[PDB]
């Protein structure tokens, strides 16, 4: 009776929250070794107090891949419940 395209957006968006922390846990394809970067610095004149430190936690990053939500969403957003339901409640059906 009541609709089923409208309520896959629920379990859309309740599958994606989860390939949010797979996508920055694993942030790999096949566990590939890639190549990795370096860093440097410079000696600078004079004298002072010079330290950092940074902290936090929220919901999604909207300013580090909200480029790629759109994109990955964009997978499931078009998925039957099964397939998404079935992914966040963990259970073959």
């Amino acid at each position: 009776m009541n609709i089923n395209e409208q309520t896959l957006d629920k379990l859309r968006q309740a599958v994606l929250q989860k390939k949010i922390k797979e996508r920055i846990q694993n942030s790999l394809s096949t566990e590939k070794y890639g190549s990795g970067s370096g860093s440097g610095s410079g000696s600078g004149s004079g004298s002072g107090s010079g330290s950092g430190s940074g902290s936090g936690s929220g919901y999604q990053i909207e300013t580090f891949f909200a480029q790629d939500i759109e994109s990955v969403q964009k997978e499931l957003e078009n998925l039957s419940e099964e397939e998404l339901l079935a992914m966040l409640n963990g259970d073959q059906q």
